[PDB]
């Protein structure tokens, strides 16, 4: 089988806030993790097709990745800080349930995580 649709990056019956936790999730998290050397595979979601990983939405039923958490925030999908950091968890762990130990995807995913928990250990008050 082909892809599903990416994870909804908006939705118009949920009420909208920015807030300054918001705001530095997009700016100094989403922003450093995307310009990382490691980024490019996270920046959309996994694409079986053309990856040719037939199995990868059998095992892998909540997708995640940067694109649309990206999107989501300049959207303004999130209500709540912590629905971001779900989503980035979220994409994490499907790296490694769906790869092996010691895999190149797994090293990045690490390193990204690594930083990731970095970043958010300096969310504003
Ligand atoms: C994340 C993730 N979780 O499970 C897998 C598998 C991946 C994964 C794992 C690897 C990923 C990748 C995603 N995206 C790319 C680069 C973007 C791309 C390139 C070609 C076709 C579609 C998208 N790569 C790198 C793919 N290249 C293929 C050619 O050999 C070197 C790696
Ligand atoms: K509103």
């Amino acid at each position: 089988s082909m892809n599903p649709p990416p994870p909804e990056t908006s939705n118009p019956n949920k009420p909208k806030r920015q807030t300054n936790q918001l705001q530095y999730l997009l700016r100094v998290v989403l922003k450093t993790l995307w310009k990382h050397q490691f980024a490019w595979p996270f920046q959309q979601p996994v694409d079986a097709v053309k990856l040719n990983l037939p199995d990868y939405y059998k095992i892998i039923k909540t997708p995640m990745d940067m694109g649309t958490i990206k999107k989501r925030l300049e959207n303004n999908y999130y209500w709540n800080a912590q629905e971001c950091i779900q989503d980035f968890n979220t994409m994490f762990t499907n790296c490694y349930i769906y790869n092996k130990p010691g895999d190149d995807i797994v090293l990045m995913a690490e390193a990204l995580e690594k930083l990731f928990l970095q970043k958010i250990n300096e969310l504003p008050t």
